[PDB]
């Protein structure tokens, strides 16, 4: 276990290899770790509030239930990392790379997350609400019963995601790309879907969604 | 040609088969002709405002431009009568059979059409603001430039009608039948459609219609 002074001198010299390193309940607030490499870095209730991780490699690393509170994580390499109830509101993970990563149940309330890739993320019963994911790739994610209420999806791929039980109130899906993915009737009657490209299938589920009879 | 005396004289005396009789531009307001044989009748622009016609023969009748304002035609046999321009509005035609009827340019304001058959019947250009079609049976009909402005088509049969043009705000759709169809696109942003049956090609122009893309 490494301790905030020793780390921060380290990084003040220069030293940008972390990986595999002991940080678990480390207090980071405010701290500048851009381009560091926490890969595989046990941060598991780490306080990181405000602290600035751009362009860090954070692949793999536990970050369950940590505190990245307004933390910048652009174009940050968070690629399976565990974040598992971790606070993320008003953080920027703008060009992130949160492929694989496990969010689920995470603060992401006005986050911004544009641009992002959550390929196959798990970001089930997460808070979105507010947060920005314009140009963001959800490909095959798992939104089940996530927060979207006036989140901004507009040109998302959304292609193969799950949004069962997503609130979707207010939610903003415009030129985003939705085939193939699962989604409640209520998701056609709240989204605004200006440009949304759909499957015929789902094009049939939101005449239904709208109470005309198929049969 | 027979006047006014003359027919009503010989319907008080029980006849009824006035056939191919020419009774154009008559004078007959008011009057009462129910279950009176009128097939081929020559009724050009004749007056038969608030007549009582119910259950009568008016088959392949010319009714052209006549005025049958507030006339009684509930299960009048109207099948293949001339009525184009006709004079119809709040007439009750309920249980009317009219189909091959040419309703073009009529004047179907607040008419009530329930239970009609209107199959294969021409009302291009006929005004049926407000009139009401509950149950009425439209397949293969012609409503090209209609206006169908408040109209109630519930339980209506569209099925292979022509709404090419239709003026369709406020019009009620609530579980007509629609397959075949043909509509433009703003019927389905304009009518209230709960129920309303529909082709997979036009749940697609539904969603199209309410600007999804399905490329």
């Amino acid at each position: 276990h490494m301790n905030v002074g020793e780390i921060l001198r380290h990084y003040a010299a220069g030293k940008r290899n972390f990986q595999h390193i002991n940080l678990q309940e480390i207090e980071l607030t405010n701290a500048s770790l851009t381009g560091a490499d926490l890969s595989y870095a046990n941060l598991h209730h780490a306080n990181l509030s405000r602290a600035n991780l751009r362009s860090a490699d954070l692949r793999n690393a536990n970050l369950s239930h940590a505190n990245l509170s307004g933390a910048n994580l652009e174009e940050a390499n968070l690629e399976a990392a565990n974040l598992r109830g971790a606070d993320l509101h008003e953080a920027n993970l703008s060009g992130a790379d949160l492929q694989e990563a496990n969010l689920t149940q995470a603060n992401l309330k006005d986050a911004n997350l544009s641009d992002a890739n959550l390929e196959q993320a798990d970001l089930a019963g997460a808070d979105l609400q507010g947060a920005v994911l314009d140009g963001a790739n959800l490909h095959g994610a798992n939104l089940n019963n996530a927060n979207l209420s006036e989140a901004m999806l507009t040109r998302a791929n959304l292609e193969q995601a799950d949004l069962s039980g997503a609130r979707t109130t207010g939610a903003r899906l415009d030129d985003a790309d939705l085939r193939g993915a699962t989604v409640d009737p209520v998701l056609w009657r709240t989204a605004s879907l200006v440009g949304a490209r759909v499957d015929v299938d789902q094009a049939v589920a939101f005449a239904a969604a709208h109470g005309l009879c198929l049969a």
